[PDB]
């Protein structure tokens, strides 16, 4: 008899009808597949043969059923059981009058990529689809910190108080870029853009990446994302991307871990009965963002939750467990265009918890499913995890890395005071200031007419008119 | 006294208040600018200095006003005067109850790029903007033969009877790709896609280009197009592109000239009074599409006009001048998303005539402005040109190049008959056939499940079900 164990060696099952069983069994079979093919001296070319593959996949499965293998998972028993009890008891809080609402969650150790526990859905016995590991959906606006703002900062094209355009603009096809139901507003800081999750600032950020020839794909593929096509205007908002919850948690793990990626995993080791090691996880840490970038983003994502603009989570949690709400939470929400998918990604320095909700057939949720329902549900979920394992979230604070550069900039331009040109009149650019955080060598530039990320000529004439106004 | 002359040496003016004057004067000043900078030994670096530039631009202008230069244009006097009389007399036919409708046209010699005449607008005295040379607008669906279908054919990814998906699909942001007001239909041939100008087949064609790593930019830049960003889902429909009528005529010149680009020009030579040559046009022909590709596209674009689906032009012309309607006309229309810009591009083997209409402030035209108004106007315009210069359009036929490969293919799959897989059942793929034209070495491939350009799994299950049906 083979067994699957929790991280401490306690047996989960021998080779039983829930997500934990089938998820950890499936991964184990994949590792056994690669092991057996190699053992049998089957090449990459022979492995391409579909008949050969089907044989080796069946071999790997039977090999487990009849062998004496010991499969060590990363799963924490108390934590995972608590997460199942949370979804059983509180999952109904997801139901928003758009029918039954499905859900996936993955809890990940930021320093190892180990998956400590997860939620595959509302109830395996009623619907088996695995929403933590198997289903793939647009990650929506939780794309923005990774693909737009974080890369711009890392490249030194943007600092923490940089200004962006949120003025009306169209896609190349002539359609207005919409956010919720607004065609846009005016200039705004990166923090307001993030807190509100506006679309236009992210569009312009990604265009600025394209114009500077930035290798955005290299960033993403270092985190294990697969995106078929980078030439998409809405990439940074979630367009043209589709991810599992497990994979997306790993992107947020990378930001939370001061920029260092560890590859997600649920199997840590497989041994034969005699102790032969058939598989073992090999850590391959990668510095994906500079420590400066990651720690600047942490600061911004702290205020995404504190501001409470797109999620009630911090209020929900404060009431359930005020001492846990005082841990150093950061996070980002996402909402797709017709309210089909909602995300909330949460981190403390120690753990990252990813969350998605939506419908299996992709029909819309209610306008508030992510702001309120998923926020309140994930608050219960985080409380349940904490109660089951009181120290697991930790009391450490995220903190700016010493390598961060701090510049004094104009609140209005996000750039250092100095002379600028406003047709004719060369002007002394005065007024109240603020510290902006950068991830380059020299920090913020001198103020310059086109001070913002994006903007049309109209936009800048208006902006500078308002500015000059004082 | 300096003068500007027609192509035969007849004086246009000395250095008078219409488009012809200011257009040919402006180009001449640019050529004089480059000449004078070089004469004076001003480097590229010194030329970057904005003060230096302004001086040399003023120098070039005065140099003309006070010198004895002879500026030879490509303009044909009879033809250009006729085009002015046509727009004066018939321009009102553009007015569609969306206010005054502006217009630009450029008539180009396919074998030289010489611009024989043009229409800058409804009336210079009332509105000076030059709509033939200066204003830039999306070319809309006239992008498709150049950037999508023509390049796919040239690369041997597509033949004249290849099948494409027009099933509903969304942009990456989740919005349905719309055409007119339909979310789409089913499979269709390239000819039906072109005749109707559907959007979805062009989207998939361009995606297929991206997936094969095709250097689409190299094609376009060989025709002198400047497109800032190729990573745009709607590129092939006109999104993210903005062109003058003069530049866009030159793309259609390239297709009409069996694939060989000649650079558009309106100045052919400038001489000092003593005969010194200050500037002279240097032909630089480039084979942009293979002769096979260009001649296959000619065949398709013939039927875009003959079918009369998106333009009444051939009917309009048949009535005005039935002997000229029997010349070998090919062409493509374009309409932007809110009916803001309409195009019609027309060629015979000898000439290409580009046409745009729209409003100076970009507000919408009526639903039919391009189908009917601009078609009827351009019919009068072509008749006027012919009457002024009876042989200029020519009686030559476009013809398939001997290098074209012809394959017998299934009407339903656009591919050669053969066995295919339709879950389980391997099937003999029978039924009525047709000759498809290719620009590769081997012609059409054997039929294969994913037979069309684009399509979702749903799409193919449906298609193959219908097919199997017979
Ligand atoms: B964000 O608050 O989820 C806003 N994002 C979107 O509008 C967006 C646009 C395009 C594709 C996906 C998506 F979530
Ligand atoms: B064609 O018949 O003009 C259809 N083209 C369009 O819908 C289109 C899409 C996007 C941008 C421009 C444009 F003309
Ligand atoms: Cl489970
Ligand atoms: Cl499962
Ligand atoms: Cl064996
Ligand atoms: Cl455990
Ligand atoms: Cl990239
Ligand atoms: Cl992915
Ligand atoms: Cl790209
Ligand atoms: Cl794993
Ligand atoms: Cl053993
Ligand atoms: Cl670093
Ligand atoms: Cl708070
Ligand atoms: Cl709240
Ligand atoms: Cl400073
Ligand atoms: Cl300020
Ligand atoms: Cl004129
Ligand atoms: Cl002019
Ligand atoms: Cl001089
Ligand atoms: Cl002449
Ligand atoms: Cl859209
Ligand atoms: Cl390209
Ligand atoms: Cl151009
Ligand atoms: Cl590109
Ligand atoms: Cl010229
Ligand atoms: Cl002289
Ligand atoms: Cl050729
Ligand atoms: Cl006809
Ligand atoms: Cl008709
Ligand atoms: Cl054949
Ligand atoms: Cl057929
Ligand atoms: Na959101
Ligand atoms: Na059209």
């Amino acid at each position: 008899i083979s067994e699957i164990t929790y991280s401490d060696g306690t047996v989960i099952a021998s080779i039983s009808r829930d997500y934990l069983y089938f998820t950890t069994l499936a991964e184990a079979q994949e590792r056994m597949y690669d092991y057996l093919a190699q053992r049998d001296n089957v090449s990459a070319k022979e492995l391409k043969n579909e008949a050969t593959q089907k044989f080796y996949r069946d071999l790997a499965a039977k090999e487990i059923e009849n062998g004496g293998y010991k499969i060590t998972t990363t799963i924490d028993q108390k934590i995972h059981s608590a997460m199942q009890s949370a979804v059983a008891d509180y999952g109904y809080l997801l139901d928003d009058g758009t029918g039954r609402v499905e859900v996936g969650n993955v809890l990940m150790d930021n320093q190892t990529g180990a998956i400590l526990g997860f939620v595959g859905g509302r109830n395996y016995q009623e619907n088996q689809n695995n929403h933590a590991f198997d289903t793939k959906r647009s990650p929506a606006s939780t794309t923005k910190p990774l693909l737009a703002y974080g890369i711009a900062i890392d490249q030194g094209l943007m600092g923490s108080e940089t200004i962006l355009s949120n003025y009306p603009t169209n896609f190349a096809n002539g359609n207005p870029i919409m956010y919720a139901n607004s065609k846009g507003t005016g200039m705004m800081t990166l923090g307001e853009a993030l807190n509100y999750s506006w679309n236009i600032p992210a569009y312009w950020t990604y265009r600025m990446l394209r114009e500077n020839g930035v290798d955005v794909k290299g960033y993403m593929e270092k985190m294990g994302y697969e995106i078929p096509e980078y030439g998409i205007e809405s990439l940074p908002m979630g367009g043209g991307i589709e991810v599992t919850v497990a994979q997306h948690t790993n992107g947020y793990q990378t930001l939370a871990n001061n920029g260092v990626y560890h590859q997600k995993h649920v199997i840590s080791k497989i041994e034969a009965a005699d102790g032969r090691v058939v598989y073992e996880y090999q850590d391959k840490p990668v510095q994906v963002y500079s420590k400066a970038t990651a720690t600047i983003m942490q600061g911004l994502l702290r205020e995404v939750l504190s501001s409470r603009v797109t999620t009630t989570f911090k209020s929900n949690l404060t009431s359930l467990n005020p001492t846990l709400a005082n841990a150093d939470w950061i996070g980002k929400t996402g909402t797709t265009g017709q309210d089909e998918n909602m995300w909330l990604m949460l981190s403390t320095p120690r753990l990252t918890l990813g969350g998605w909700i939506g419908h299996d057939d992709n029909h819309s949720l209610s306008q508030q499913a992510g702001y309120s329902n998923n926020s309140n549900y994930m608050a219960h979920l985080v409380n349940a995890i904490q109660q089951a394992s009181p120290s697991i979230w930790g009391n450490e604070r995220f903190a700016l890395d010493p390598s961060v550069v701090k510049s004094e900039v104009l609140k209005s331009t996000g750039q250092k005071p100095g002379k600028v040109s406003v047709e004719g009149k060369e002007v002394e650019v005065t007024g109240s200031t603020v510290t902006s955080y950068w991830a380059n060598k020299s920090g913020a530039p001198a103020t310059s007419y086109r001070f913002a990320i994006g903007g049309s000529d109209a936009d800048y004439q208006n902006a500078w008119s308002s500015i000059v106004g004082s």
